[PDB]
């Protein structure tokens, strides 16, 4: 609803940063509504959700177990990784390391992963084959949330992020049980609070993946509904601005509440 394009452009006024934005149909991969849909935005976490489609679609192909374990040393820790910094010593399996990659955006646990399936060069490879042609990785955390002005290094495109989303959440692409499994992370999301599910109605659905990098970039990607079942997928993403986080947050919660009001 147009009335929501309102709110986004006053997130611009706020912000003095371009904001992207999708919102799409889950069903049938209708896009509702965007504003710069087809920009670049630096990923920032959000790409950990893409990284874990991608581990799961090897266990559906026999390829990763999510039981084996990970072991890893002091010189693989990066800041801040709230739960890779307390296994050190027993290690974590490759199911504990997507659950802490996207709900706690833990980023030791993200380039473990992303070393077991070939790197950033394997992730986009991964995304090009699925259909998405403009989004790609290519650092490792902490240097993939640098977001220099004009670098397309480490982006993507709402348009292109919300239907890869709904393609990997409720495609054919992995299977049921991967499908739930990545939802199901994505469900017990812990550090998007700020965001979308501060303005969310009670009763109501939310499976999201947040992220915040260098430069005023904030963003967060999520398949969301009434009655504990999504039915739309939201993709909001800024970068440039001065304003605090908090202030980011705000005004992307102000954007859910726009969405949720003229559902």
């Amino acid at each position: 609803h147009p009335e929501t394009l309102v709110k986004v452009k006053d997130a611009e006024d706020q912000l003095g940063a371009r904001v992207g934005y999708i919102e799409l149909d889950l069903n049938s991969g209708k896009i509702l509504e965007s504003f710069r849909p087809e920009e670049r935005f630096p990923m920032m976490s959000t790409f950990k959700v893409l990284l874990c489609g991608a581990v799961l679609s090897r266990v559906d192909a026999g390829q990763e177990q999510l039981g084996r374990r990970i072991h890893y040393s002091q010189n693989d820790l990066v800041e801040y990784s709230p739960v890779t910094e307390k296994h050190l010593t027993d290690g974590m399996t490759v199911r504990e390391l997507c659950s802490a990659a996207i709900t706690m955006s833990d980023n030791t646990a993200a380039n473990l992963l992303l070393t077991t399936i070939g790197g950033p060069k394997e992730l986009t490879a991964f995304l090009h084959n699925m259909g998405d042609h403009v989004t790609r990785l290519d650092r490792w955390e902490p240097e993939l949330n640098e977001a220099i002005p004009n670098d397309e290094r480490d982006t993507t495109m709402p348009a292109a992020m919300a239907t890869t989303l709904r393609k990997l959440l409720t495609g054919e692409l992995l299977t049921l049980a991967s499908r739930q499994q990545l939802i199901d992370w994505m469900e017990a999301d812990k550090v998007a609070g700020p965001l979308l599910r501060s303005a969310l109605p009670a009763g109501w659905f939310i499976a999201d993946k947040s992220g915040a990098g260098e430069r005023g970039s904030s963003g967060i990607i999520a398949a969301l509904g009434p009655d504990g079942k999504p039915s739309r997928i939201v993709v909001i993403y800024t970068t440039g601005s001065q304003a605090t986080m908090d202030e980011r947050n705000r005004q992307i919660a102000e954007i859910g509440a726009s969405l949720i009001k003229h559902w």
